[PDB]
C-alpha cells in the first residue's frame, strides 16, 4: 500500500521570524547555489507568516523562495528576493531555474532586483515599490514571467529582450526592447506595436493561478485556484479567493528514491503528489489517470526518465494541475517526455480543464539527453501557463546529434491555451500545433544554433523547420506577441526561410510577429511564409509583421 503526507525533507527549508542567523542561512545557500548551472543540488525556502527585517535573498539556480500564508502581505520582507548576475559579469542570459512565489516585498533602496532569463517565474507576489529586471549594469537578460502579482512601483525592464506578465497590476511599465506581452494587466500600457513593442490584451481568456503550500495554523496545505475566465487584475487583490484547500496527509510526498511504481500505487489510491526537492530517476512514466489530481513540485523537483520512457503521462480526466516540476532528458532517446492525455483525445474538459504550470523541460546540458518530442498536448482544452521547452544550447553532453531533439511542443487537442510559451533550439520544429482554436499569448524561440550547415536544416523546399507552425488543414488559430531568434554560431552563412508557417485562412491570425538574428549569425528570409523583411546586418534589428494573413 501507501501512506499520506510526512516529512517534506532536509531540502525544505522552514523559516519564521526567529530562526537565529536568516541572512547566514540563505548566504550559504546561494554561495552553494549561485554558479551551479547543471547541478543536482535542490532547495525550496519557506517563510511562515510574518515580518522579517535585515533581509536580502539572493536566489541562485534551483532555488524557490515563499512564503506560507494564504495571502501575499501575510508574509512581508523588509527587504529584497534578488536576482543578479554577478557569477557571469552583469549577463543575465544563464539566470535559470529559480522561482519566487506569495510574499510581500519592501525593498531596501525601494526597488527589488529580480534579473532573470527563462524558467524564473514570479508569482503571487506584492511589491511595495518598483520591480528592476534589470542585472546591475544592465547587460544582456532574456525572461521571463510574472502572474498574479501587485507592483506598487514602476517595471523597469531596461535590457530585457521580451517580457509576458499576466493578471496582475503594475504601478508604471519602464520600456520595452523586442516584445512585451501583457495580458489581464492593470496598468499595462496600451497596444502600440511596435512602438513601444507592446502587445496588450484587456483580459487573459482563461486562467487558472498555480497550486501552492501554506500553514493554516500549525497544519500544512496546498491551496488549489478556481479557474477564471477573462481575468484580470490579481486573485486575491480585494480578499480571500475562490479555491479549495487539501491538507498535507492527502498528499503523497515523494522523496528522492520513490519509484515510479509507488508514486503511481498513490495516484491509484487517491493521494496527490507532492516532490520535494530533489532529482527523481524513473523506469516508468508517472501516470496520473484520476480527475483533480495536484502534482507540485517544490525546489525545482526534478524527473529523469530511464530506459528511454516518458516521464509524465495525464490520462483523459478533467482537473489535472501539474506545476513546478522540470522534466530531464536522460542520455537513452525518449520517444516523448510528457504526454498530455491519449493518441487521439476527443471528450472535452471545458468547466475543468488540465494544465501544465512551470514545467520546464531540458534536452542535454548536465550530460547526454536526447528526446524525439518533449510535450505532446492531446487533452481537449488543456491550459499550458508558463513553460520552458529547451534543448540544451551550452553545457554537457550537447552537440547537433549529441543532444539531438527534433520536436519541442507538439499541440494536437482543440481549443488548447498557452500563455507564457518559450521554447528553443530544436532540430526540427519548436512547436507545431494541429489542434483547432488553439491561442497563444506570448512566444519567445531561439533556433537551433549548432546546426551545421543549410542542408542539415532542409525543410522540404524550405530552408529551416519554422520556429511556430500551424498545420495546413487548420481552421482557427490566434496567436499575439510572438518572437524568433537565431545565432548559427556553428555556420553564419545559414538562412532560416521564416520564424513562422501557416495556411492562409481567415480564421488563422497573428499579431506582433517578429524575426532576429543576433549579431549577423545567420539571417532570416522572412517572418511568416514568406511574407516581412528578411533580417540583414550584424546589428540585431527584428524584423516585424503587425498583422497577418
Ligand atoms: O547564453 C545562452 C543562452 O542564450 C540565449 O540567447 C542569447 C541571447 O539572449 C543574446 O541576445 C543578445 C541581446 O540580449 C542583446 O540585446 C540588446 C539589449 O541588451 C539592449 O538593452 C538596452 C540597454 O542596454 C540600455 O541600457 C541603458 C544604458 O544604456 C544606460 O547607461 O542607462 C540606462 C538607464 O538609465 C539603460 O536603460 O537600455 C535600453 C533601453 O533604454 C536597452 O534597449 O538593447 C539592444 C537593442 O536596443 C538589444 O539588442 O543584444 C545582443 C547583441 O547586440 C544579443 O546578442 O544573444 C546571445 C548570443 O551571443 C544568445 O546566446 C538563449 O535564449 C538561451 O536559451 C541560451 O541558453
Ligand atoms: O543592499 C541591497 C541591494 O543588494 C543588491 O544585491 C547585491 C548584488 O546586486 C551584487 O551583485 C554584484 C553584481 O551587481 C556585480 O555585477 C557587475 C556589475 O555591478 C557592473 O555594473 C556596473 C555598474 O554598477 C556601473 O554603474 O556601471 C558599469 C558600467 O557602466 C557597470 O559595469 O557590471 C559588471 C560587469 O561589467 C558586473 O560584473 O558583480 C558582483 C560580483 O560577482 C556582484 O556582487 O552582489 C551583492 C553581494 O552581496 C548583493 O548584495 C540588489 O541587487 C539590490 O537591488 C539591492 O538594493
Amino acid at each position: 500500500e501507501v501512506v499520506g503526507g510526512g516529512d517534506l525533507g532536509p531540502n525544505v527549508l522552514v523559516f519564521d521570524p526567529s530562526t537565529p542567523d536568516i541572512q547566514g542561512k540563505v548566504d550559504e545557500v546561494f554561495r552553494k547555489q549561485e554558479s551551479n548551472q547543471f547541478g543536482t543540488d535542490r532547495y525550496a525556502l519557506m517563510f511562515k507568516p510574518g515580518t522579517y527585517n535585515d533581509i536580502n535573498a539572493q536566489i541562485g539556480f534551483y532555488t524557490s523562495i515563499a512564503g506560507l500564508g494564504l495571502n501575499p502581505d501575510d508574509t512581508t520582507f523588509n527587504g529584497d528576493v534578488t536576482v543578479d548576475a554577478g557569477w557571469f559579469d552583469g549577463n543575465a542570459t544563464q539566470n535559470f531555474w529559480r522561482s519566487a512565489e506569495n510574499l510581500a516585498l519592501n525593498p531596501v533602496n525601494g526597488t527589488n532586483r529580480w534579473a532573470v532569463s527563462q524558467a524564473a517565474p514570479f508569482r503571487r507576489m506584492h511589491v511595495k515599490g518598483g520591480l528592476n529586471l534589470a542585472p546591475d549594469g544592465y547587460g544582456w537578460a532574456s525572461g521571463g514571467y510574472i502572474a498574479d502579482s501587485k507592483i506598487d512601483g514602476e517595471v523597469g525592464p531596461y535590457s530585457q529582450q521580451q517580457w509576458y506578465t499576466r493578471d496582475s497590476s503594475v504601478g508604471g511599465w519602464g520600456n520595452g526592447v523586442w516584445n512585451m506581452t501583457f495580458s489581464g494587466v492593470e496598468g499595462a500600457p496600451a497596444q502600440s506595436f511596435p512602438e513601444p513593442p507592446y502587445t496588450t490584451l484587456e483580459t487573459t481568456p482563461v486562467s487558472r493561478e498555480k497550486p501552492f503550500l501554506y500553514l493554516d495554523g500549525d497544519d500544512y496545505k496546498v491551496f488549489v485556484p478556481a479557474k477564471r475566465t477573462n481575468a484580470r487584475g490579481t486573485s486575491w487583490g480585494n480578499g480571500t479567493p475562490e479555491g479549495e484547500s487539501l491538507p498535507l496527509d492527502q498528499f503523497y510526498v515523494v522523496k528522492p528514491g520513490a519509484t515510479a511504481e509507488t508514486i503511481n500505487a498513490a495516484v491509484d489510491q487517491g493521494l496527490h503528489l507532492l516532490f520535494t526537492p530533489g532529482v527523481y530517476h524513473v523506469d516508468q512514466p508517472i501516470e496520473i489517470d484520476r480527475a483533480n489530481t495536484v502534482a507540485l513540485g517544490l525546489g525545482l523537483a526534478t524527473i529523469i526518465p530511464d530506459n528511454g520512457v516518458t516521464a509524465l503521462k495525464v490520462g483523459d480526466v478533467d482537473g489535472v494541475k501539474v506545476a513546478g516540476l522540470l522534466v530531464d532528458a536522460g542520455p537513452v532517446n525518449s520517444e516523448t517526455l510528457v504526454e498530455v492525455g491519449s493518441d487521439g483525445a476527443s471528450g472535452d474538459h471545458a468547466a475543468n480543464p488540465t494544465s501544465l504550470q512551470d514545467v520546464f523541460v531540458r534536452i542535454g546540458g548536465a550530460g547526454p539527453g536526447k528526446a524525439t518530442t518533449s510535450i505532446v498536448v492531446n487533452s481537449n482544452d488543456t491550459i499550458i501557463d508558463h513553460t520552458w521547452v529547451w534543448r540544451a544550447d551550452h553545457g554537457e553532453g550537447v552537440g547537433w546529434e549529441t543532444n539531438r531533439a527534433d520536436y519541442g511542443v507538439h499541440v494536437k487537442g482543440d481549443n488548447v491555451l498557452a500563455t507564457g510559451l518559450f521554447v528553443e533550439h530544436f532540430n526540427k520544429y519548436d512547436v507545431q500545433w494541429s489542434g483547432e482554436n488553439g491561442k497563444t499569448i506570448f512566444y519567445q524561440n531561439a533556433k537551433a544554433y549548432d546546426a551545421p550547415d543549410q542542408a542539415a536544416i532542409q525543410n522540404g523546399d524550405i530552408k529551416g523547420y519554422a520556429a511556430y507552425k500551424v498545420d495546413d488543414s487548420v481552421t482557427t488559430h490566434e496567436g499575439w506577441g510572438m518572437g524568433s531568434y537565431c545565432y548559427f554560431n556553428v555556420n553564419p552563412d545559414i538562412r532560416q526561410q521564416h520564424g513562422f508557417q501557416a495556411p492562409v485562412k481567415p480564421g488563422v491570425k497573428f499579431h506582433d510577429l517578429l524575426v532576429v538574428s543576433l549579431g549577423g549569425k545567420g539571417q532570416y528570409e522572412h517572418v511568416i511564409n514568406d511574407i516581412g523583411d528578411p533580417t540583414s546586418g550584424d546589428t540585431t534589428i527584428p524584423s516585424q509583421v503587425v498583422s497577418f494573413p
